[PDB]
């Protein structure tokens, strides 16, 4: 609709791989791909270099998208239309590697707005925010290993408020959501997986990248209420037509937000394990979980 991409490519968070060696034998080749595109020299010199390595390295990937789904059993309408409402279609084929192309469309769709117009965003949730990025796809080219952060370009400051301009951050943003919920639910499962099989480098690493998804989340959370709030002020103006509503997110029961609460539940058990096992990753977690909890206020309606 002009505001994002759309159709969204996405794959059935149901379907991701559940232990650390299933997602590398499934992802590692086209993460590490997407890696190399998104640290290719010249790359992070500002945020428009940024962009062009986002789109050199998704064009030049063989696509995997196998089509929409479809018929699918074991979605309700309230996942369709949850999917609906901001464009998502649930993709066949290779889900985690799925997963590295909804990452890099969506980076490029907030990179977008970013370099036109600016970001009145804070400079330091702007890090978080796009560093989750080069967390999902650096932890899933190596999902052995913690991500090591890269450098972030700068946002110039927000620039003239284009009508609707908040609705193509509300839509685009939206987006990341589903990216960052459904590697932030891999993250957690590794480490279940991983704890359980007594896997401690690998539930490490596990947590380590679900820790920086948590904080890219935040970000993302504030890059939202940043939209919503600029949102709220658009619609001051009385509208002789039906005010277009924007569209929310309906309740808890979106399909990825459904799988990463399940995963973070019952991650219990582990989290106090690695604290137990020397880790220092279960205290900072802690941090960014309840600081994307509070980060909901302002995004989310039945909250
Ligand atoms: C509105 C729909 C949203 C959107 C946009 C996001 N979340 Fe989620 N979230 C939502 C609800 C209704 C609740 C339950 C609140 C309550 O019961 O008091 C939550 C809670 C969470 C949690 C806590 C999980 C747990 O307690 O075990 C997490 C970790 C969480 N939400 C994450 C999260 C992330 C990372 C989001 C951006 C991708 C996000 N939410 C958006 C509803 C909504």
């Amino acid at each position: 609709a002009q505001v994002a991409t759309v159709p969204f490519r996405l794959g059935r968070p149901e379907e991701l791989p559940g232990t650390l060696d299933e997602l590398r034998a499934a992802v590692s080749a086209r993460a590490g791909e997407a890696v190399r595109g998104l640290n290719r020299p010249g790359a992070r010199t500002d945020l428009a270099a940024l962009l062009a390595a986002t789109e050199r390295t998704r064009a030049a990937l063989a696509p995997v998208g196998a089509g929409p789904v479809g018929d699918d059993p074991s979605e309700s309408e309230a996942n369709r239309d949850n999917d609906l409402a901001f464009g998502i279609v649930r993709t066949r084929g290779p889900v985690a590697e799925l997963l590295v192309d909804a990452a890099l469309a969506a980076l490029a769709g907030i990179l977008e707005v970013a370099v036109d117009r600016g970001s009145d965003l804070e400079d330091a949730a702007w890090q978080r925010f796009i560093g989750g990025f080069d967390a999902l796809l650096g932890w899933l080219a190596d999902p052995h290993s913690a991500p090591r952060p890269a450098t972030v370009p700068g946002a110039g400051p927000a620039g003239p408020p284009v009508h609707q301009d908040a609705l193509r951050r509300w839509v685009r943003g939206h987006h990341v959501f589903m990216v960052l919920a459904q590697g932030c639910a891999l993250a957690t499962a590794c480490l279940r997986d991983s704890a359980a099989r007594g896997d401690l480098p690998g539930a490490e690493a596990s947590a380590a990248a679900a820790e920086a998804l948590m904080r890219g989340c935040q970000g993302a959370l504030l890059y939202a209420g940043d939209a919503n709030r600029e949102q709220y002020n658009e619609q001051i103006r009385p509208t002789l037509m039906p005010p277009v509503a924007p569209p929310k997110m309906s309740g808890l029961h979106w399909r990825d937000h459904e799988v990463l609460i399940k995963e973070l539940a019952g991650s219990r058990d582990a989290w106090e394990w690695l604290s137990a096992q020397g880790s220092e990753r279960p205290a900072t977690f802690r941090a960014a979980l309840a600081e994307t909890y509070d980060s909901h206020i302002g995004v989310c309606g039945h909250f």
